[PDB]
């Protein structure tokens, strides 16, 4: 096991020790689930009710929460930040160490940093460019002229296309595919023509992919997804979407082509968004929204209904229907009174 | 071509033949696209009527629809489930019979029972554990410590990463991935932060998981799936769900971080399901439904609204947005009677 | 990089070079994106303020706008087709030679025309079949007895299964899974009875599939894909649906187990179909639109609500909750007058 003491983590964080710094801890867990081996964490002001009984060895804390605490506590201004930040300490995820395997195919044109790992039955083709300290996992396929900046890690089976450009620290689950071809047809008489897509990718430093998500290449220009951006699983981003820094889109998410996101946006789970409309800074759209048309104002936005019992849902759908009778209804008797 | 008799096939379901047994069978077949080389059967009281004029061979029917029938029955409670049981004797998919691959790599540290078979160019990591009669797929990636129980199949192109645990008799199609990263960010000052997946996946036995499904790892507890659980492809489960075990999920099905799903539940295709809400037992969620709180009753949930022709949508669409005029109109009338 | 003569780009979709022919074009661009080295278009009436600032080379154009033209045209009937055309000669996909990797699996009962090519570590079961001049790429799996006809591209790290049947001219982004096993299961006494999934797939010729696409098997016949037909990406088609010629499919499509597609179809993004339903010929279904019974007007079609902001759509969903009320009030008065 990795195992720390409270005030190698401390250090970590800058946190203050108020029980005993020798104390070890081997893992990290939720108030109600730690044990006397493991650190935990208020963050929530309403688990404030189940702190006490918490068998965590110890406990991430505000100096408010800490106040008056049974237990040994580390105490910091964010919890949940200095939990988010010890979090890495216990990651076991494993780290093939630097080095090609033999099995790796890479072109002669390909640059690849001696700091940087390519696994088991990779693939590197001409023009290729992996930056310092990258990590390619196994089966990973690096298409033509292709960049990932230092720092970047591509889980095993990920897939980039010919001339997609990555800045540095990308995290990419399994089964990404950036920079396929994405619809694009013109109709001759009722025939769909390809257009081919001749743009590639751009995408900025500190961005999450999630897996199974498609990024298509730009049909003229480059697909732009910019800084700390941050995409969950099965997304789908349409040719020629643009991205604003620090906007996260939860999972599931479609976005048509020539669509624009600002910076710091919310996408809940399975909103769509049509093609060629543009969203303002800060917004956020809550889930299996439908996004029709461009936003000015900074907010909150919905579409969909009230989930109910299918009988109620079939009555309201019902009462629905007779809104022009109940409009009619009611301008008959607009007129007599 | 396989083939087999009535009576070879009624033995298998416990059937009472009432034509002849020696008659060769090579396939099944739907009632009305039936060969006389061919089973078929009734499931439907709908399809009673186009039973007389299928040229099917055989018929698995209940003894009731037998009854004064033209033709050669296999007589049964169930047809359907009896139909059910004989699809495995005419299924054609390969089996690629015991021992490794030379390509296929395989850790030292990992244990590989020998009645399992390991397909081109698959990779195995340190502390795997391939039970018995497990059948793994070409390109396939287990991840390191991640055990398939007996009776496991993995199509080709499936992964998992580090730390899956997964009962007997699972089924993966193609594309599948298990314990991805899935989102976790804190905002530090409008900047997302990775906090590290230090949770693992549990999958009880005899689960289905359907093509390019993504199932996230917990971020400290495990990701767990009930057993005999059904899952569709291109679903999402995101870190620390729960289902309970005998729950069937439909394609395009995504479900929300820390969400809990009772035992036999049904959701049809599209559902999503927002974070931390418990769904309790017997369940059922009609397609495209948002799930936007927690269940407690057991029955059948709708969202969403009457498909219309795009005009009719735009006059009730107006019709709703004058719901308040209505209502002003219904207030100043309630006042003058 | 690739340049070509206006002359040389005329030729190929025979316009009239309306300056001179001896000017060099490197690629294509939007008209305000469009430099001196660029050929450009207007097909959109609406873009046709943005045409005299573009700094295009030359433009494709109807001779209509062409008509008191500042610069150098490319007259045609239809420039955005002509853009269409002209966009392949552009693309810098690379095109990797005849003759296999000798890392790639072929079983000896797999033919494979001379003229195609397969890429590293490929793999190609027994009775395979690859058509002349088609490129399969790495990491691609070809299941047994399946078959790509002639022209057929295959991106990386796609999958088809056993007994796929595919036309002519097939274009498949990575990701792609074809031919898995769709949810079957009969439930006996609440737990889930594999149905085998013994049915294969057809596809006719000129065919589109995006990335990350999922078709299932048929049960029993087989699923069928028509000719022509245009699947963006993250689609899932369950097993034994039918697609009709010429159907377009837009990204996040999910269409349930037998449902029916005419010809010349329009599925906007993340539309659901339920299960044994027929839509007939050239329906358009708006996007994220839930089609929950056969379509026999050809036209356009609907679900959804308006998107508000987050607080006006809280005081709609309350204003649809108090409908019945509305009635009650609405029917006390209409007594009484
Ligand atoms: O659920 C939350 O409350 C936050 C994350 C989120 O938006 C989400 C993730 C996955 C599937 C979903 C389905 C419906 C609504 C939301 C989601
Ligand atoms: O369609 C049925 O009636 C049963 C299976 C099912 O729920 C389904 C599967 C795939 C896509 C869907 C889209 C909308 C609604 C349902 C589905
Ligand atoms: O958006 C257009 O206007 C045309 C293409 C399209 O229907 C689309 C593509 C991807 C995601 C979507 C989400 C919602 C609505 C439409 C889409
Ligand atoms: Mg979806």
């Amino acid at each position: 096991t990795l195992s720390y003491t409270l005030g190698q983590l401390a250090a970590h964080v800058g946190a203050e020790v108020r029980g005993d710094a020798d104390l070890p801890i081997q893992g990290l867990a939720t108030l109600q689930e730690a044990g006397p081996a493991q650190l935990s964490f208020l963050a929530n002001p309403q688990y404030r009710k189940y702190l006490p009984e918490s068998r965590a060895g110890a406990v991430l804390l505000t100096a408010a929460d800490a106040d008056g605490f049974a237990g040994t506590a580390l105490v910091v201004a964010n919890p949940y930040l200095a939990y988010a930040s010890l979090s890495h300490l216990f990651d076991r995820k494993p780290k093939a160490a630097a080095g090609i395997h033999p099995t790796a195919i890479v072109a002669a044109d390909a640059e690849v940093d001696p700091s940087a790992s390519v696994g088991a039955y990779a693939v590197i083709e001409s023009g290729a460019r992996i930056g310092a300290g990258v990590s390619i996992g196994a089966h990973c396929v690096i298409g033509a002229r292709s960049v990932i900046g230092e720092g970047g890690w591509l889980a095993p089976r990920v897939t980039l296309y010919h001339d997609v450009t990555i800045g540095a620290r990308v995290s990419i689950q399994s089964g990404a595919v950036i920079g396929g071809e994405g619809f694009g047809f013109a109709n001759e008489k009722g025939v769909w023509q390809k257009i081919a897509q001749i743009g590639g990718v751009t995408i900025g430093d500190d961005v999450e992919i999630g897996a199974n998500t498609t990024i298509d290449r730009g049909a003229l220009s480059d697909t732009l997804i910019g800084n700390g951006v941050k995409l969950d699983n099965q997304i789908m981003i349409a040719h020629n979407v643009q991205i604003g820094d620090h906007t996260a889109m939860a999972a599931c998410v479609g976005i048509s082509g020539s669509a624009k996101i600002g910076r710091h946006c919310m996408l809940a789970g399975g909103v769509g968004l049509v093609g060629h409309i543009e969203i303002c800074d800060n917004v956020f759209v809550t889930g299996m929204t439908m996004v029709t048309r461009s936003i000015t104002e900074p907010g909150s936005y919905s579409s969909g209904t009230a989930m109910q019992p299918a009988a109620e849902w079939k009555k309201s759908a019902a009462r629905i229907r007779q809104l022009d009778d109940m409009a009619r209804r009611l301008q008959q008797l607009e007129k007599r009174l």
